[PDB]
């Protein structure tokens, strides 16, 4: 199958849906939920968590996939095995605390080349790719060969989510959402940029970009047109701020956070 | 083969024997030794002891054995790789100290939609299925296909076990069984409803009820009547505590405790 | 092969050659080679260290190979997996330090059933089967079928070994050598029996006894009387002391000692 | 193929040339690129960094590539999974800080007989065996069969390397470089030749030595002369010095020195 993979961006409100392919799985990642509209429908591939919030977003996809909003068949936290980026205990009991989700450094690692490009452009440089460019990686690893990327901005003026991300739980659990610039400072454009382009090169497969309007579309040529049809279903009375685990959750957790 | 599931309920003493299997293999668990009648016959196919008196049960379990008061082919320890739930250290040497015996997530994490299940609902929720729903669990990872229960009643009125559970040795090493309410107040009826019934329509199984008059048989249908025989073979001067190992033993055990 | 399993109890200087098998392997352990004559030559299968001393037994074994006192196939450390017998981390790094060496458990664990007699006893009734015993163990696991005892005379009247051990290098590293009983008072003539019985009737191969004087043919049948001729080979200018590793030695295996 | 295996002691800058193999790999260690000319040329199939300044090492290397000064396929790190050489999560860690490196033991443990004989001799008698003997080994383990060596001359009259070392941040990565002797004191002649005799003889390789004048030409046999040719090409501009990775960097990796 084809894959869609979405960044949180503005260009996620923009997609040129006549250049939608027909048959494709859908990836997003974080606080994916927060938008207003269904863009790329309810039905997820895979959902892709950041280790520091990984916990409360467990948490939350749950609710939501109890609550009808979203379905997801793959659950993955977005992992290096590197100590400044994640837990180490959370990483080594991951498995016995969530049985239903994956390790996306399980899939990122079979990608040496990658792997190695990353681990030496964030160590020695501090130059980061964003989730978007990981879900990519995990995306080759488990054999996708046409991308479709969207919501993909490179932090333009701001965070500049697709959505309000100044909500009461988010930022109590994440304070660095309080200011306009939350994201690392350690992303930009061309780090971006050139992974994506080490990723198509070093593994043979086709990166297309869904959001002509997005500056995105000077870096990767767009979908073909197929004249497509896609319905934006709206969302109302949605979840549109992360839950917040009880005390009692918080303590039997306690090990792997921190 | 078919399995029958004992829980420590009053129901225990009221099975309906007319109804008994007529091939099976026996799960007990905890204090079942407490028990004042052989209920379910001597000979039993696994024990299952909880990791908070692992030590001392597994002690005492060979003096019954020793004492041809019981059988048993399996021993299991009933524990889920939480860190809340048992000792790290215990869990890690277990098969060094007791090489006999048999981590009983060895099995129960085989199911992986029902361990992701249990983990949820008690991480999340503080909702903890009770022993005999872990039997059931391991039963099925060991390819049972037509599960009997008994004993389980959900602890209504108190704990009330079908037996006196206050006792010297016992009440020392758990003082929780002091009180009438002595077993985990995240235990419920619905919970371990809810449980079962997941088991039975996910693994495709078989519940049955041995019971008539335990709450147990609202939910559950009943063993269908076979006019099986049954003769309860009495007890006495059993063990009816359980034994505390000298403090030489705890000594070498000392980095497994607490 | 037949195997022939040497204690160093007094009953080593009186063997009956004539019962000598005509084809054999040869065990010895810990102290082996402070024997005043070769009772049983110079040519082991394999030489058993227990953890305590094996940092200095390995150095000084290295000593007599290199100075042809004895040879040796095999090089075991006696250990069990228990936090009590034995360093944790000596054990965990054991063949990055000794490359050429096994630990014995790797064997031993692999007739599960004496392990779990053996550490049942051990654990809760403070009943410790010897070095000799453990070679049987290790013995059977490698496949042998018929062994050989000598050497084996449950410390009757003190620890009463084959040579003299108030040696002062012996002395300093185990000052328990200062005085007449030096064993670990778990060990007694039962337990060795019973154990011994245990693993003949377990794994269904032969014990015999080669030296008939002593309690051991009490309870073992002796080995059949061959005929066989046996000149004992005189030893002079032999290592008798166990030897001290520098310095700077310990300083680098520190991690691995208490 | 056939390897050169490049210590940097002087006899690197007098290697006969025209005794050098038709078809060969080169192995390079530590500071090789101090060099002042391409004595072996600028192709390696292996560079091999001591665990100390691997951090470092590894950086600077990355700049040699993306300078085109120097090109290799292998990069490894001289370990020995010895708690006195190396830092036991540096070694933990290793393949998920470095994803196109190796673990040099990963190798040289393969050569049971010579991983024995190593620890042996370094533990107990503080005998150290140099890089150039290391690479002797892992190139062994890879399966060449045909072992060129230069630039190994046993430090002759001080460290005395074939270049000039007292370099500002080598000098303070590793102030040991400010004097004369700045090598192991546990290195010898000796213990070099009978390491490299031992490996000759136990996995029957055969060694050549390429430069006539060095002292190691005493002790194993000459290349044959084949007649070939070689033009040594210049450096100039080139990297003399280790590089040092920012504060952020080494912030990132402190859980893997000292
Ligand atoms: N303005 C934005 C916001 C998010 N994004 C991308 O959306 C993905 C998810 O956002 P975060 O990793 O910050 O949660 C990342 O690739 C992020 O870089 C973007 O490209 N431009
Ligand atoms: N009154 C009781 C007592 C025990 N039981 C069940 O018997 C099993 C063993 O009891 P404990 O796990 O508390 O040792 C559990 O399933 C427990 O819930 C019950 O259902 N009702
Ligand atoms: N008097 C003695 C001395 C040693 N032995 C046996 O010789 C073996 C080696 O002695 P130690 O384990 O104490 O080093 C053990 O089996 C020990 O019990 C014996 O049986 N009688
Ligand atoms: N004077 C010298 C310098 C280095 N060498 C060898 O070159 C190799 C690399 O040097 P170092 O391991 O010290 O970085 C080692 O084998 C070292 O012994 C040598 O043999 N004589």
């Amino acid at each position: 199958k084809k894959v869609i993979i979405a960044g949180n961006g503005p260009s996620l409100k923009e997609i040129d849906y006549s250049r939608l392919p027909n048959d494709f799985d859908v990836f997003r990642c974080n606080q994916f939920y927060f938008e207003d509209k269904y863009y790329l429908g309810k039905k997820c591939k895979a959902v892709f968590y950041a280790p520091s919030l990984f916990f409360e977003q467990y948490y939350t996809l749950k609710h939501l996939i109890q609550n009808q909003e979203y379905e997801t068949e793959l659950i993955m936290c977005s992992n290096y095995n590197q100590a400044h980026l994640e837990n180490e205990n959370f990483v080594k009991t991951f498995y016995d605390y969530f049985p239903d989700a994956h390790l996306g450094y399980d899939f990122f690692k079979q990608l040496k080349d990658f792997n190695a490009y990353f681990k030496f452009h964030e160590i020695y440089f501090n130059q980061r790719i964003t989730s978007g460019v990981y879900m990519c990686a995990v995306a080759i690893a488990l054999g996708y060969k046409e991308i479709y990327l969207s919501g993909i901005d490179f932090y333009q003026n701001g965070s500049s989510y697709a959505f309000d991300t100044k909500q009461k739980n988010l930022l109590k659990l994440a304070p660095n959402f309080k200011n306009d610039n939350s994201h690392y400072i350690g992303h930009s454009k061309n780090t971006d940029i050139k992974a994506l382009e080490f990723l198509e090169k070093t593994y043979k497969i086709k990166l297309y970009c869904l959001c002509p309007n997005s500056l995105l579309a000077n870096f990767i040529g767009l979908a073909p047109n197929l004249n497509s049809n896609f319905i934006i279903q709206e969302k109302n009375n949605y979840t549109k701020d992360i839950l917040i685990p009880s005390s009692e959750a918080y303590g039997k957790f306690s090990k792997n956070i921190n």
